[PDB]
């Protein structure tokens, strides 16, 4: 379960310099971005995967997220497990909570209308786990994904049966900042 996959997506606005370093390491510098998603992980995700990461730096200037991120198909779902964020904590429709890897998360669903997706312009659904307080940076952090997948099902939220990539993602929105993260 060493990483095999690198993701470098941007929306053309701003300047996003991401580096695909050795192993599961990456760094990304950004100034006045629109939206971007950069990260390292696996090209096919698993609901039982245990994900480890160490963020040497996570310094957003404004809105940015550090999270487990990936997609399913049938149905098309974009999913998030947010451990850190900048000036804006992401929320949607509250569904309950899950406690995993030492921390408690709120659970949110949301809908995206006519948006970019791994399958083009679509309207699809978002599943979110979001920590209630920011997790520590520089520490080796585990995300037992199975807990989130089971809490989600236990709350009406089933993921699709075809699994696309699954990454420890830095995402920016109308912000600047820097991040350096090792994933394994």
């Amino acid at each position: 379960d060493t990483t095999n996959y690198w993701q470098d997506w941007t929306d053309g606005v701003g300047t996003v310099n991401a580096s695909n370093l050795a192993g599961g390491q990456y760094s990304v510098s950004w100034t006045n971005c629109g939206n971007f998603v950069v990260g390292k992980g696996w090209s096919t995700g698993s609901p039982s995967r245990v994900v480890n990461y160490n963020a040497g730096a996570f310094s957003p200037n404004g809105n940015g997220y550090l999270s487990l991120y990936g997609w399913t198909r049938s149905p098309l779902i974009e999913y998030y497990v947010v451990d850190d964020w900048g000036s804006y904590r992401p929320t949607g429709t509250y569904m309950g909570t899950v406690t995993s890897d030492g921390g408690t998360y709120d659970i949110y669903t949301a809908t995206r209308v006519n948006a970019p997706s791994i399958d083009g312009t679509q309207t699809f659904t978002q599943f979110w786990s979001v920590r209630q307080s920011k997790r520590s940076i520089g520490t080796n952090n585990t995300i037992t994904f199975a807990n989130h997948v089971n809490a989600w099902k236990s709350h009406g939220m089933n993921l699709g049966s075809s699994w696309a990539y699954q990454i420890i993602a830095t995402e920016g929105y109308q912000s600047s900042g820097y991040a350096n993260v090792t994933v394994w």
